[PDB]
């Protein structure tokens, strides 16, 4: 026969309205939404998910998602099931000068996970930031090359842990991390910072890694960057992963 | 304190490959992904090495030549472990049902060679277009059934080789029915009824390509994942079997 | 010689807007491109204003709000002449045929505004995910008749506001069957049918669509492409009409 | 009743040869070839789309583009029909210093197109550069904002350009170009050229224009580049279209 580990639909697209410390969002999520699925049972039922979506006006929160995926796996009759919610997230930031506002963009998984009444949930988020090279740096009598680069950051752990925290943990460390609005004392500032504070892929990992070993609330973790080589056409790249 | 990296080096590189298989040799177009282990006490690795290794090598792509190749790569970059990891298109040359007529089918493959200690593993993937066609559909309605294009994604590790077009004959012949680059009249109106005589869920293909694989010797662990890209709604039937 | 710059500016800045048609009022994530024309003369535009502009403006977008929205971008970058275009996805409220059960379903959708000298222009875009069946496929067959997901997409231009639920019913009301997010049973039955009673070829699709929109006075140009992704094949059939 | 403009099949993945000014070499391209359709008549015949292209073993150049372009449109028996070909294409560098050689890829489109036994044929090359902002060069005391940039070249001629052409045209004006392979020499040189070479956007798409105008071969053309600048999150552009 052979029991289907998971099963049901993937890349719906939905709005949805989200709650985290610092404040509620509207934005547009991909679910993924699965159960497990008994040797002998022929298949789930596909509309329920669906049907689900559609039922909860309810704002998304941490408790929210434990919420849904409880009524998922009773509504679905099943032993087991995840929900993961793909989004963009945005942040208000000040530019580091003239305190400018602006917005910036961030790409953020959620799961949620029930496993015969027990619950488990993950993240995931991608920082973009800057990271200027120190070889580059040492080695020219001037100038560094840089480019933008792309942290991405998963962890499961018990207690909750913000989507704006992981964003700290990551901007904290950037060779300099990124605004929409820079005016030029603004644009000034952050060249100098990131040529002040080079960093190499292996660098930027293990200097998160370490800020989140430090985090007691979590469990596990990956961390990854890669660095769009603004002078090759690849990527450099790294990953740790704990424990 | 210092901290050891799972891995670093280079990522999507693109780079043209020729890759021998059972059923001959062709030429086609990667991405690369090339990585070493770091150990704590060693500040970074040395990136250039990675492409320097591809433009030296000249010689076929195949099962023992990505071994050497990741063999290769470790000394090279004086690391005690690393992996390669070439995604490319693989094409095929197939025949029509009826007519006869050959045409190419195109699929997406992932080879892994991974070194540890002198220890080598290798891992594969393989994304197979299919057609899937509901069974609910036919069985509820008077006349006609819903049916779509369907991505069978195998992902496998082995101890032994185990062949591309092996993984594709282990799914295709599943399906509902298979994909064609050209069809005569004769051969649409084959598809189509075989399409309609054999309907699967997502959840029958994942099961009937997971029996196939647990069967196979040398198939260490898996996982099959079937995406319906159902032809009614605007979003996938999904379903996936890990094993063991 | 130093050439003036068709336009300059900002490219996939991704930011949330609140948007409002005729069915109501609702939340979406945009990507935006505004950009202006440099003249020869002058070495460069300023890059923070764009986002300044839309950190400044708090209102919903609409038709109107567009208008005022570029016209404000060429103020403020002291230019002659620019565009704003946004890109979105965009959702519509949905009832199954047969239960009444409903859902929403998701559409991609570009607005673009251009300012030229003091003169609005305003342009659209949007991809409409129906079903497609193919007749071929029926007539041959004893039973059943291949089917697969198609994207039609409607670019126009016009003088007077064309609403974007507009241009989803001129092609959900030509398509072989539209796509439900939530279906029962009989809503299955139904919309397996409709589909199989009502094939249409791509060509067949992009001309009951383009009927449509020559007779609409608002309507100065448009193109209509359909793509069938073909259940049969791992490739697309595909046509388009532009007009005039 | 209505007629089509174009009809075919689109994005069909295929293997190709392609001979150019410095080389032979083999690629994957995916394909969109279509047909005129008259108003009266109902449908074309998508099958010997394909059939066209698994018939031609011939290697591609300027001359076999034309002979297929021909040739389906007789095939089809149809006015008018249009064949794109787009395909990643390599071609060997050499680094600055050291002159060790390396592959660079750029993306290619190819288009042939037959309106009433007359042809015509156009190009579209993606070029990936380095570009370095002189505002940000100007006004830190030290470093400057850099970052990959895509200079994206369509053009139409009569004579036929070629893809190295067009990439030198290009190449020649950036802030600098790109190489896989750089040695330590190599990047101190590629680091202080593009510092001693600051282009905005501006100045690179004006820079390439000129050089495309006089190019008498050329008839139009539209140059872009978007260049993701290391310091936000999103991507500075501009464009001139000629005539
Ligand atoms: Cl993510
Ligand atoms: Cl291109
Ligand atoms: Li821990
Ligand atoms: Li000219
Ligand atoms: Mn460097
Ligand atoms: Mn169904
Ligand atoms: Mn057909
Ligand atoms: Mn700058």
């Amino acid at each position: 026969n052979l029991p289907i580990n998971q099963v049901g639909i993937k890349d719906l697209r939905f709005p949805i309205t989200l709650k985290t410390a610092e404040g509620t969002q509207s934005t547009v999520a991909r679910l993924t939404m699965t159960v497990y699925l008994p040797a002998e049972q022929k298949g789930t039922h596909m509309s329920r998910f669906v049907a689900l979506m559609e039922q909860h006006t309810e704002v998304l929160d941490f408790a929210q998602l434990h919420r849904l995926t409880a009524e998922m796996v009773a509504l679905l009759d099943s032993r087991a099931g995840k929900i993961s919610v793909s989004f963009p997230f945005f942040r208000k930031k000040t530019a580091p000068v003239s305190g400018i506002r602006s917005l910036l963009d961030y790409d953020v998984s959620l799961t949620g996970e029930m496993k015969d009444g027990a619950y488990g949930h993950s993240m995931k988020v991608m920082i973009p930031v800057t990271s200027l090279c120190p070889c580059s740096k040492e080695i020219s009598q001037y100038g560094a090359h840089n480019q933008r680069s792309h942290v991405t950051v998963s962890l499961t752990s018990d207690a909750e842990v913000g989507i704006e925290e992981v964003i700290d943990y990551v901007e904290t460390q950037a060779s300099c991390q990124l605004y929409g609005l820079l005016k030029r004392p603004d644009e000034k500032y952050v060249t100098e910072k990131a040529y002040e504070n080079p960093k190499f892929v292996e660098d930027m990992v293990r200097d998160v890694a370490t800020s989140l070993i430090a985090d007691k609330r979590i469990k596990s973790f990956v961390v990854e960057s890669e660095n769009f080589e603004s002078i090759h056409n690849h990527s450099a790249y790294a990953y740790i992963a704990y424990p």
